[PDB]
């Protein structure tokens, strides 16, 4: 699978787990459309999202409910999501995994293409 | 000020500068609304984006044009934009700083609140 996201919990020193994540596809007219969406698993992965043929260029936003996931811990923060937006390019590498390192007033994202 | 944003550019150990910011409030139709912009300065820095009377309670997106940046510098980078989502002043008014640290595939962002 083409698209991977890995989410981390910097406050517990842990994965990220049951956490919901949203990935939308930009419309022609400008506006966010449902493309995919999971909860992470207990390795704070969600795999399985889209395949090589749906995953075509284009730019996709992937939305990850921080706020969700830090108020079922009992904890206070700061954002109501955190979001990640990029084009996807076919010219060259294929599988893309977004990470993010969650703490209550700051995220951390990055983003690996290989292969 | 009640909102200050800061940014940096960690390939070159330097304040990010010329970096265009564009905040949105969202409405009572759940639509974002634009809400201040404005660029960063020779020090990373963007101040005066808005007021105390006008800085009300609600959610806000301060949208961070990282990919207008990195291409003004001749460099191809993986996101479109780096997103900070959050309710403000629902307990009365705060201060905040945004800051965001840039890499090409990565970026960092936190928040300080102070009262
Ligand atoms: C194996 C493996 C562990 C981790 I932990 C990881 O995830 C991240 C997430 C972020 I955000 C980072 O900055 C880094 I380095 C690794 C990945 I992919 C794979
Ligand atoms: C003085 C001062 C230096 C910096 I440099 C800074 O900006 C950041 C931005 C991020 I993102 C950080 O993680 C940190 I620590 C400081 C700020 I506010 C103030």
């Amino acid at each position: 699978c083409p698209l991977m996201v890995k989410v981390l919990d910097a406050v517990r020193g842990s994965p990220a787990i049951n956490v919901a994540v949203h990935v939308f596809r930009k419309a022609a007219d400008d506006t966010w459309e449902p493309f995919a969406s999971g909860k992470t698993s207990e390795s704070g992965e969600l795999h399985g999202l889209t395949t090589e043929e749906e995953f075509v260029e284009g730019i996709y936003k992937v939305e990850i409910d921080t706020k969700s996931y830090w108020k079922a811990l009992g904890i206070s923060p700061f954002h109501e999501h955190a979001e990640v937006v990029f084009t996807a390019n076919d010219s060259g590498p294929r599988r893309y995994t977004i990470a993010a390192l969650l703490s209550p007033y700051s995220y951390s994202t990055m983003a690996v293409v290989t292969n």
